[PDB]
């Protein structure tokens, strides 16, 4: 038993809720929240915009320090830094941003890293700015995370879209 409330079951460890994610990590305070982060960690908008912004920027000071000494992060990769205010930890990952031109199927390599944490709250992968089908992101989520992962999407439309259209 867990403390994540109002979520639609999708399958045996996948879970989704209309909700913003800051909100959400601020009331449940999860050992992990999901950054959709960029390979730089420059935190400048979407959900990492917010997450950060969340955490008063400490967030982006941590993670300049984290490329100062590591240097990027891969398309796909994923680093574990600070929850902050917002959880116990962190995990940053990138998914490929088709915005940037980036294979989609480092979408599939990007949600591998959620399988390394027992249970999540995370956005959608690539989803949003990123420019992916979110539809697409929530299959590939689905057939690759075996871990508990609890979805927030903030935009109902897309929720409804999401529910509505799962197979
Ligand atoms: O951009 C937001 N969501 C879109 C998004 C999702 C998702 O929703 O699944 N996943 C992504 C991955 C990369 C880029 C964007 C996204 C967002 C989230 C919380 C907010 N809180 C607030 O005040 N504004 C907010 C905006």
């Amino acid at each position: 038993v867990n403390s994540f409330s109002g979520y639609l079951k999708l399958t045996d460890n996948v879970y989704i809720k209309n909700a913003d994610i800051v909100e959400e990590a601020k009331k449940v305070k999860p050992t992990v929240v999901v950054n959709a982060a960029n390979v730089y960690l420059k935190h400048g908008g979407g959900v990492a915009g917010a997450l950060n912004k969340a955490t008063n920027n400490a967030m982006q000071v941590e993670s300049d320090d984290y490329i100062a000494t590591n240097g990027p992060l891969k398309v796909g990769g994923s680093c574990v830094l600070s929850g902050h205010n917002l959880a116990k930890h962190c995990l940053h990952v990138v998914g490929p941003n088709v915005n940037k031109g980036e294979d989609i199927q480092l979408l599939k390599s990007a949600y591998e890293n959620f399988n390394q944490h027992e249970v999540l709250l995370a956005p959608l992968l690539s989803a949003g700015i990123f420019g992916a089908d979110p539809i697409h992101s929530l299959r590939v989520c689905v057939d690759t995370v075996r871990t508990n992962v609890y979805l927030a999407v903030f935009d109902k439309n897309l929720y409804d879209k999401l529910v509505s259209s799962f197979l």
